[PDB]
């Protein structure tokens, strides 16, 4: 009777996936599969009443739940971190997330139990399974505080004695910027020797954390940046060679 | 008669299997494989009745589990993917997949219990095992909502007073055209400072999600490019150099 009524059971969910709209074929399988794995349960349970003696029964058992335990691990890994990600999740619907390690770069749409929806940057939904979340670092750059600008002015070799100077109004022209945050760190010195140029490197922040905004103050300091060098008598240095001719 | 009821079972089997249309050797060798694997399963089942303790029976089917079911993880890790995938998939049949982890790019055409047929780009067939879709990242671009027209303008360095205005009016054009999608992102930025040229940006969306449309109206904002760059009087950068000579 136990056996009739998980029958009947299992029957009545095939008819309601049917009904909900599925292959046949499909659906009979899985019914299929069903019936084999409820039978093998029952016998391990009922091998007692009517069975055979408990050793060859654990052998058994154990060997198939083994292989079951080893074959299963990873969806059951992904739910399990589904299930954490519920309870602590470091980051929430709506914002813009990445990683070092993986590519998941976009802004989370969706949080399952199974996996992750994320929007990525060209408009394309990316499902990202959840034990990722378990063994890898995630950054948040929609919870950043500023957006940071950074480049190199590279000086020809012969503007060497303009090198100082030049730093000197770059900085100060940072210090004045009414789009520059002045309790960040603003650094603008000559740091390196290249092949074909003297590197002066700038280093600062800004208050918005807009992308258009950003990108305006950056195109902003940029042309600033141009005029400033180009009035006091250097340039831009391209690629340089030294050539011996016959 | 257990015995006698299941040999008769295999070799209806291997008749069938013959019907159908095999090799003789092979179908031979896989009904002694069944053969075996049921004598060694029934004495594992029996071996009390006429067998030995159980002490040295059940080690030897501890040995022989653990090792099939290491053996085995790999085949079950797939079938056990395919049920998640009947359950939950991120994906239908004709729809374009990819993953940033694995090489998987194509149009899905089946999906099995063990692996998921894929057409490729190039017209042909590519098998992948279900349990790559436990542990990848999948994209789906066959349900993406926008194409992406991003380029960068590479400027001389002698045409520097002349970015300003040329990205104003690059902005304007990709305003007024009527292929662009007006609610998405659309950015046009002097954003870097190259080797041989400043660099501008140019990042928009197209309405269409067409191939052939979303490249038609890349062409045409190209030609446009083009033709507002060359009438401000600039022109695109070639890698330049530097040349020092004797
Ligand atoms: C020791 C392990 C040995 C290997 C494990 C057994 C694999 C053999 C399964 C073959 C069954 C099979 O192909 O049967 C056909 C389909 O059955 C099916 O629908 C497939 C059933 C698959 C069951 C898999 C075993 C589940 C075990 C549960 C315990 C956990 C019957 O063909 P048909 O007539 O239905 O053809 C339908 C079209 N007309
Ligand atoms: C742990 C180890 C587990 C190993 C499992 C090995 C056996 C599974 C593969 C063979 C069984 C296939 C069963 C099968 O296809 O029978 C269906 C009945 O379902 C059923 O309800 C058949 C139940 C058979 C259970 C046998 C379990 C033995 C475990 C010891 C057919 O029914 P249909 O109406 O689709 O057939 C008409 C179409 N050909
Ligand atoms: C066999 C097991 C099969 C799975 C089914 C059972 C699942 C059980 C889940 C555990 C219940 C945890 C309830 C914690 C509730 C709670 O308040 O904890 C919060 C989350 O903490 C945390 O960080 C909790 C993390 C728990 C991770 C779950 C582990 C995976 C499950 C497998 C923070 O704690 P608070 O008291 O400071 O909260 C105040 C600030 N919100
Ligand atoms: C007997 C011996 C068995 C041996 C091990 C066999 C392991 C084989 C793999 C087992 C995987 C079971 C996955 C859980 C099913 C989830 C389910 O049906 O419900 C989903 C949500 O469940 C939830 O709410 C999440 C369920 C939480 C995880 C389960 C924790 C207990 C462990 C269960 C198996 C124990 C063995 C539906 O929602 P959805 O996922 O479609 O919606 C969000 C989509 N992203
Ligand atoms: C402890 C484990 C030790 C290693 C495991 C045993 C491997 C040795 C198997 C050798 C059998 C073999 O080669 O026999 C020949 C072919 O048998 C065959 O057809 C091959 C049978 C392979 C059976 C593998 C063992 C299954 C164990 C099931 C438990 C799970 C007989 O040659 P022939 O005369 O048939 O030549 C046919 C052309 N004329
Ligand atoms: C867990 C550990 C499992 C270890 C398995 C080791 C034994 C397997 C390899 C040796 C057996 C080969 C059997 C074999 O080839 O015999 C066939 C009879 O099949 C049969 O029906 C022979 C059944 C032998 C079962 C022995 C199992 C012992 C387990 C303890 C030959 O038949 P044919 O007509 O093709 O031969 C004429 C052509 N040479
Ligand atoms: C030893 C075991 C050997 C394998 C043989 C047994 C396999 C059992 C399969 C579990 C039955 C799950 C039935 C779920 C039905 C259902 O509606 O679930 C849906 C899928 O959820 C999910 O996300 C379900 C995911 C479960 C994946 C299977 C786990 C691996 C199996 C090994 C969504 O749930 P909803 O109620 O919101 O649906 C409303 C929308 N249709
Ligand atoms: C006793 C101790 C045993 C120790 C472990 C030994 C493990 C060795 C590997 C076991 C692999 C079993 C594979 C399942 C057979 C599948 C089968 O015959 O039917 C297929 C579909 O079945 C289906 O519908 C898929 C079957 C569902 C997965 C099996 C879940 C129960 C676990 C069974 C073994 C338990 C132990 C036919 O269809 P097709 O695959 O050709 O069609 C889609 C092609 N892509």
């Amino acid at each position: 009777i136990l056996t009739i009524k998980l029958f009947l059971l299992i029957n009545q969910f095939e008819k309601q996936q049917i009904k909900k709209g599925r292959d046949i074929t499909s659906a009979r399988i899985m019914s299929r599969i069903i019936k084999i794995t409820i039978i093998v349960v029952l016998v391990l349970l009922y091998g007692e009443h009517f069975g055979m003696s408990l050793s060859g029964l654990l052998t058994f058992g154990g060997i198939g739940g083994l292989a079951v335990g080893m074959a299963g691990k990873d969806i059951l890994s992904n739910f399990f971190s589904g299930i954490m990600l519920y309870f602590d999740r470091p980051f929430s619907i709506g914002d813009w997330i990445r990683s070092p390690d993986r590519n998941i770069e976009g802004t989370v749409a969706e949080i399952g139990w199974r996996i992750t929806k994320i929007t990525t940057f060209d408009n394309r939904p990316l499902y990202v399974p959840n034990s990722l979340f378990s063994s890898i670092s995630v950054e948040n750059p929609g919870r950043m505080t500023n957006r940071r600008i950074t480049t190199t002015i590279g000086l020809r070799y012969e503007d060497a004695a303009k090198v100082g100077v030049i730093v000197e109004a770059v900085r100060e022209m940072l210090k004045n910027h009414p789009a520059i945050d002045q309790r960040q760190t603003l650094l603008v010195y000559f740091n390196q020797f290249a092949d074909s140029s003297l590197n002066i490197m700038v280093y600062c922040f800004t208050k918005t954390t807009v992308w258009a905004e950003w990108l305006a103050a950056q195109q902003d300091v940029y042309l600033k940046i141009i005029d400033i060098v180009q009035s006091h008598g250097a340039d831009f240095a391209f690629p340089s060679q030294t050539l011996y001719m016959d």
